[PDB]
């Protein structure tokens, strides 16, 4: 068909990565509001009915572990996986704790083969990545893949996200959503705007 | 704004401007990019039926694209819906191959941006890029542009977005078009790759009226 078939028991896992604090060796600032962003989204992606679990100011390693476990759970009854990040983010990298991690590193895990009970099913990553002392990037490419990055109450994007998806989530395909929230924060203004890179192969919906 | 999809009511629905190049300078050490022809021809009748005034560019330098490209962007665009570009031709990285070189895929698009194109403002530009290979890039992020960037190597990419494009191009929204097309060439392998699209969208775009 032209839809991601939902019918499984559980819509899937939810990992929510919540970086606030920094280690002083990073000379990174206290993201205030990552904490009302982080519930924000806790409360809206439970309510799409994802089993969302948060973690807060991860090393390295822990961001890395988290997501290898995660790929390594037997995926048989879920219909998706969805993980957020929260943090510092210059170009392909995230901070953790204790210094940066490549984002494409943290996905690695879920490949084709990698992940094999996840397979033909969306793995869906949303970025929101924040700038800030006090070059390039790859997007590696597979089927089934989604993100949605961002660049900056919380933040505008974050809060655009639960907002749209707490009241279309049910009745929108994915890629309507995310653009009625590229919609929204472009409202707001430099000029700064989310992106959505899609690799999906169906029309996704969180419902049926 | 309060309409969730871009408004269409113009005279014309915008230029496509194809660039396909298939010969190179030995230089460059890129070889005949054979089927690219067969892929142009399918592109242009194909655009050109969903309504776009298609213009054929071949063998470019890279002068040629830049100035191109430019002078397009130069243009008046108030009484167009939209603005779409195709390139075919070697591409890398961040780069997309003229005939005698090698130009960042961003300056391209960079003419179209609000700053510099106010007749596009609030317009979709739309960018399908099919780069053949023969290493990391930098998106340039601007708000009512989307891009469909292939590298596998008629173009199954290419074929497969105008058999969808002939067949649907008036009653689906290009995100659901473009998904159909990353499903075929995904199909092309239970034998591997597939395109990418890169959406900066603001509202859904149909091609109709
Ligand atoms: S969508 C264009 C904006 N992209 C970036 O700034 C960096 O994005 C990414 C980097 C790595 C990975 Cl795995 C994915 C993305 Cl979207
Ligand atoms: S969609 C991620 C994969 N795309 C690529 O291989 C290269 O992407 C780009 C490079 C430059 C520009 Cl202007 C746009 C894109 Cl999508």
């Amino acid at each position: 068909t032209y839809q991601y078939n939902m019918n499984f028991e559980k819509l899937g896992k939810c990992i929510i990565i919540n970086n606030k604090n920094f280690d002083k060796v990073t000379g990174m600032g206290v993201r205030n509001g990552t904490d009302k962003d982080a519930e924000a989204l806790f409360k809206c992606f439970r309510s799409l009915g994802f089993d969302v679990i948060v973690y807060n100011d991860c090393s390295c390693a822990k961001m890395q572990d988290l997501l290898k476990k995660a790929s390594e759970e037997d995926h048989t009854n879920a219909a998706c996986f969805a993980c957020i990040l929260l943090s510092h983010g210059e170009e392909n990298v995230i901070y953790g704790k204790d210094g940066v991690t490549p984002i494409k590193d943290l996905t690695a895990h879920f490949r084709g083969a990698r992940c094999k009970t996840l397979l033909e099913k969306p793995k869906l990553f949303f970025i929101q990545a924040c700038r800030g002392t006090e070059p390039r990037y790859k997007i590696p490419v597979e089927a089934d893949f989604l993100f949605a990055y961002s660049t900056v109450r919380g933040s505008w994007f974050v809060q655009a996200l639960c907002s749209i998806l707490e009241e279309h989530g049910k009745d929108l395909e994915i890629m309507q959503i995310l653009t009625r929230v590229n919609d929204r924060v472009a409202r707001h203004f430099k000029k700064q705007i989310p992106c959505v890179v899609s690799m999906l192969t169906k029309e996704l919906y969180f419902s049926q």
